[PDB]
């Protein structure tokens, strides 16, 4: 409308050349400015494919993939995902959030105080790389923060790469399609320095927020879910809702926009223009396929959305989610009812202040909130049912009947989040550790795709997804004999490369040529806070598996003719290996 002119300019001037106005585009929600021509932008890991082959018959490894950067896909994923538009809540609903954000803001500021971000912080962080170093490139930024001191935005847009989707079905919850959203990495410097402070200093931490994860490996996770069944209530609940990301408000941005009026001075200046000018208004290029065989680049805006993309997308979808989770246990415990949605009579309005003044420390520490990941352990089983406030706030369930009860599960053992689901097993020794679990062909398919095009970067990367295994998925009969495998065919002294998962609670500590038996016992004895007796294991003959029913089930091979003879024939496999990278100092951990 008037803030989004100067980006829309400067996007016509860089492209005036074949920039077009108007073919028969697609959009709705989205205000359309024009389009321009651009070059299209439309991978087996042999090592770990070698070392797994009787899953090479498996559909669900060999099928897979999620990326999807090419036009075709941009167009798809932003139409039914991103081209969709929530309805705001009545005005009694919007007046409940009101309360409860509130609180929770309350909540978080308690005792951390907020902070700008530095520009050694930012670069601290990164070890693009290149630019950083150039101080050339920090004029640039230095020129955009009077841009939005002005109250201007210039160079801040958005990119959709992008789609990331999950192919639904049995091992994992369905996610649905999400979109991929890249920037200038100078506006990545921007809006940390304004907003960064809720993630570095771990604003939503467990410790800090009571209902969040921020910070937790997902070693610590399962403990956590156990904790809240530890308490007293009725069945677990963990609903997903139906693509997070494309039904948050304006009414929940308002909401979260709060964050301002805990700012002083530069700093709020700083913070506002980003809110206002980068969230809420938004510019995004995004490609589309026409003609004979060509892609064009359209470019678009919307102000009432705020989606995803941003360096805080995690921290203010797990606040909301929390505000969101309070909310429903307030209608199943009668404070509020179908009655307010309408209009909030006051009468209730001060019972919603009095119960998250009195209940909402301890209410917030029955949930599990790592953004649109929730798990929630309410009182009694009357929250499943408690729907009217929710599906008011948009937040509808997904794969669900609108208004059919929820679904709880009584064992805690199988309640998915961030991924995976969580079971106790018991050592050897006595002692009992609470693994992560998840879909077995899920994760040798990516253990197979690599990104890269390289031996030594292969290899260092299979040796990454091996070591991951060890660390955290040990458990599983084929993937600890496939690591030690994979780890036996790569040359010892190589260090591992690249990434093994993109959940933000994946901290790495795989990533290292130290002996995972000596990580593990850091972090499974060490470091593990629900581990009393800190008594070291000797060697992995001692770390347990899950049972043979349970491991099965979760997709092991194991009581196979096909897998039986690949793992006594697993040295024909590692010397295939040694012999194909070449001569280096390899070591037989298969023993
Ligand atoms: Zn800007
Ligand atoms: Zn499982």
């Amino acid at each position: 409308q008037e803030k989004i002119k100067k980006r829309i300019q400067k996007l016509k001037e860089e492209f005036a050349t074949t920039w077009h106005k108007d073919p028969e585009h697609p959009y709705r929600t989205w205000t359309y400015h024009g389009s321009y021509e651009v070059k299209a932008t439309g991978l087996v890991n042999g090592v770990v494919k070698l070392m797994s082959k009787p899953w090479d018959a498996i559909a669900n490894v060999t099928t897979m993939a999620m990326t999807d950067t090419t036009p075709f896909g941009q167009q798809r994923v932003f139409k039914e995902k991103v081209d969709t538009k929530a309805p705001e809540p009545p005005a009694g609903v919007r007046e409940v959030l009101n309360e409860t954000t509130n609180w929770l803001w309350a909540h978080l500021s308690r005792e951390k105080r907020p902070r700008l971000c530095t520009k050694e912080e930012f670069i601290k962080k990164v070890n693009a790389r290149e630019a950083v170093n150039d101080p050339r490139f920090w004029e640039m930024v230095d020129e955009e923060r009077e841009n939005h001191l002005r109250g201007e935005c210039h160079t801040c847009i958005y990119n959709m790469m992008g789609k990331r989707e999950k192919k639904p079905g049995e091992f994992g919850k369905a996610k649905g399609s999400r979109a991929i959203w890249f920037m200038w990495l100078g506006a990545r410097y921007l809006e940390f320095e304004a907003l960064g402070f809720l993630n570095e200093d771990h604003w939503l931490s467990r410790e800090n927020s009571g209902g969040g994860v921020e910070g937790s490996g997902v070693q610590k996770l399962g403990y956590i879910l156990r904790d809240i069944a530890g308490k007293q209530g009725g069945k677990m609940y963990a609903d997903d809702t139906a693509g997070w990301d494309t039904r948050i408000t304006r009414t929940d941005l308002e909401n979260e926009a709060k964050v301002l009026e805990l700012l002083d001075g530069e700093h709020r200046m700083l913070a506002r223009a980003i809110i206002e000018l980068t969230y809420r208004h938004k510019v995004v290029k995004v490609m589309r396929p026409a003609a004979e065989g060509k892609t064009v680049m359209d470019v678009i805006s919307r102000e009432d959305q705020r989606g995803s993309g941003q360096v805080v997308t995690y921290a203010l979808n797990t606040f909301t989610n929390i505000a969101v989770q309070l909310v429903r246990l307030m209608e199943a415990e009668g404070v509020i009812g179908p009655q307010h949605l309408e209009q909030l009579p006051r009468k209730n309005k001060i019972a919603v202040r009095t119960w998250l003044f009195e209940n909402g420390e301890e209410r917030v520490t029955r949930m599990a909130i790592s953004g649109d990941d929730c798990v929630v352990k309410p009182l009694d089983d009357r929250f499943a049912t408690a729907l009217h406030f929710l599906n008011a706030m948009s937040k509808v369930r997904k794969d669900i009947q609108e208004w059919k009860p929820s679904h709880g599960w009584h064992d805690w053992q199988q309640v998915p989040f961030c991924s995976n689901h969580f079971q106790e097993i018991v050592m050897k020794d006595g002692r009992s550790i609470v693994v992560p679990c998840r879909g077995q062909d899920e994760l040798i398919g990516r253990a197979r795709i690599s990104p890269g095009a390289n031996v030594k970067d292969t290899a260092c990367l299979a040796k990454a997804y091996a070591q991951m295994w060890l660390l955290l998925y040990f458990h599983r009969r084929d993937l600890r004999l496939m690591a030690n495998a994979i780890c036996s065919a790569v040359p010892v002294d190589w260090v591992p490369t690249g990434r093994t998962s993109w959940s933000i609670h994946s901290k790495g500590e795989w990533m290292t040529t130290e002996d995972m038996l000596q990580v593990w016992n850091r972090v499974w004895i060490e470091e593990n806070e629900w581990m009393m007796d800190k008594t070291p294991i000797a060697s992995w003959t001692d770390v347990p598996y899950v049972g043979k029913r349970e491991d099965i089930w979760c997709g092991s091979l194991i009581g196979t003719r096909s897998r039986a003879t690949w793992a006594e024939n697993i040295y024909a496999a590692i010397n295939q290996v040694r012999a194909v990278i070449g001569k280096e100092n390899y070591v037989d951990y298969m023993t």
